[PDB]
């Protein structure tokens, strides 16, 4: 139910390795740890989650821009790229967060299924 | 060796039945048709062409942009979105264009490999 | 010394009255109020700080992006958006959209 | 009327010293020249045109995208951006990377 895809729009690749932590917001306003994971060689992040664990709540996807352009030897901008949104308000659903970096920027854009 | 990756960023979805046609520089300069599809229901669109009709060559893919916002009902800015690069010049690759639409905006990223 | 412009790539528009909050890292990791403001009609928020008062450390730019989805009547994905960085002129620029945003750093 | 400004996302600064060609596509839908110029130290091109030449139409605005990588020392993917839309003041605003670009449209 959640998938995180990453893209490198410097080197024309995906973005491997790249180190990803996803937090939910616990009933005291905090953020909780939820589930963290690394993409892999095609740049795509999955078994984050399950259906079960995976209720409704308020998410934050933080993405590990910065670890990732310093191993590549590259002083980037950003600390990181997040994503924070509320998941399956609606019932359940599906969702995909692909990000596209480069070292002064990134985007993100989400694809929600049923 | 040449797929193609359309994202909405309004509907968060993909974009599906997005036609895209593809051209290839002639010796003479003018673009000759190449290939063209539509993205499916998973806003991909393959089986553009094969490694052995895919040759080296200056190769433009457009997007028809346009017509996907009008069947939606909505009335966009460009014409289309265009990418434009020389192909197979250091030997064969796998070229994916992947493209993130809004209606005053597009974003077009590639993913070489080898 | 620091500048924040946002753009709306559905309307193809500055983004305009978007409400914005900086904040700096403290020393216990907590984050200091710093500058906020509304965007205005060019969808730039100007005179957030001067140069005295940014120092160098790590900010945070939130851009509630939510309520500026509403209040045009549509449904927006995210929460916010916020834009983390450190300082070591800064125009922090961003482009909306309900499911997506991208931004960029301009530093000259 | 017409405004291009482009930025560079590698190093985090406006693209100077861009080349951008203006069209207008012609009744036989071959492009007639319109406007050109090089991007300033702002990454802006102003001056294009003026409100009498900027009639409605299909405007092509490309931007040569592989000589500033090159001139920078960067193998870049793209032969150029081109823009193309209709007008029916704009500002169409890029943001380059090796491998990507984005544009959208700021229309006021
Ligand atoms: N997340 C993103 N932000 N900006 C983008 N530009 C192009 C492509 C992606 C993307 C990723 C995977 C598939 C299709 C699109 C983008
Ligand atoms: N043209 C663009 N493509 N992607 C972008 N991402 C962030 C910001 C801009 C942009 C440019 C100028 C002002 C505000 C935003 C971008
Ligand atoms: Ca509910
Ligand atoms: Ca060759
Ligand atoms: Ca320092
Ligand atoms: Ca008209």
């Amino acid at each position: 139910p959640l998938m995180v895809k990453v893209l490198d729009a410097v080197r024309g690749s995906p973005a491997i390795n790249v180190a990803v932590h996803v937090f939910r917001k616990a009933a005291d306003d905090t953020w909780e740890p939820f589930a963290s994971g690394k993409t892999s060689e095609s740049g795509e992040l999955h078994g984050l989650t399950t259906e079960e664990e995976f209720v409704e709540g308020i998410y934050k996807v933080e993405i590990d821009t910065k670890s990732y352009w310093k191993a590549l030897g590259i002083s980037p901008f950003h600390e990181h790229a997040e994503v924070v949104f509320t998941a399956n308000d609606s019932g359940p659903r599906r969702y995909t967060i692909a990000a596209l970096l480069s070292p002064y920027s990134y985007s993100t854009t989400a694809v929600v299924t049923n």
